[PDB]
């Protein structure tokens, strides 16, 4: 899959965010049984200030992480891995769990190419 | 829901993104009942020249607007909300309606986190 | 509709962008018949480091075709849309087909709005 992460400009060092992508793509494996270079996680960062929450500006903390799976997994599973992420990526990114946002998309096999293949 | 916008840099001050940004909040409470609070505004920007309509180069007015929502509402209500959307930015940002695009997609709750939870 | 390509920074020189973009909208056009204009193709670029494949974080390489797609095309059509793209991209940026990775979204056409209609 790939773990698109919206985070803000400077909030998570390189290393921070090696511990992030680790987290989440253990996370995945460990969970689906995917196999770990099958995950892609894609930082984008954005200046402070462009987050906000009910209309009002946030600082640097939030994190939404939004997975774009393959469809076929059930709903509790998807919730464990939802779940899961929040806890590893919480203590990854030494950040509060209530800064963290994570939603799942997804698509059937065949609209998707890992790999070019 | 987590509305992903996204914006050429330095087309909307930051006055612009904060009543673009309640602009679309006002909009989704208003019409879907969710409390204020639980949507999420992401203003994603990236330097002029990186969007491209029909393959030719725009400037920087284009706004699109994609809105991450849980499933389980109408197409009309949708549909309401998409407009509703489109007219109020338009206003908020004093930007031609033509520049606007919305797209909404949806997962089911059980797949969605916010604040941790 | 809305094609998020996710590249690094550098990585694609304006020309290359242009190329780039006029392949993907080819593509959509000649195979699903949507007039050129109606295809957008909004580049998101972020500082190399930012991609991991398997937790490595990667160089700037990787290119994330994200097509966000009206609903109603069948399995083998998406099929032949998402490699014409891995071909037609990896010829226009010159880059190698294993770095490019393409993920088909759907939405119906009721909850889709361009050009602000």
């Amino acid at each position: 899959p790939v773990y698109m992460v919206y985070v803000s400009q400077d909030r998570l060092t390189p290393s921070a965010k090696h511990a992030v992508a680790k987290a989440i793509t253990d996370a995945h494996r460990g969970l689906t049984g995917t196999q770990h270079f099958l995950a892609q996680v894609n930082f984008n960062e954005q200046p402070a200030g462009n987050v906000f929450l009910g209309g009002v500006q946030q600082g640097g903390d939030t994190i939404f992480v939004h997975g774009l799976h393959r469809e076929g997994r059930s709903a509790d599973l998807k919730g464990q891995l939802a779940q899961r992420i929040v806890d590893d990526v919480s203590v990854a990114a030494e950040i509060d769990r209530k800064h963290i946002w994570v939603y799942f998309g997804e698509m059937p096999a065949q609209q998707m190419v890992e790999y070019g293949r």
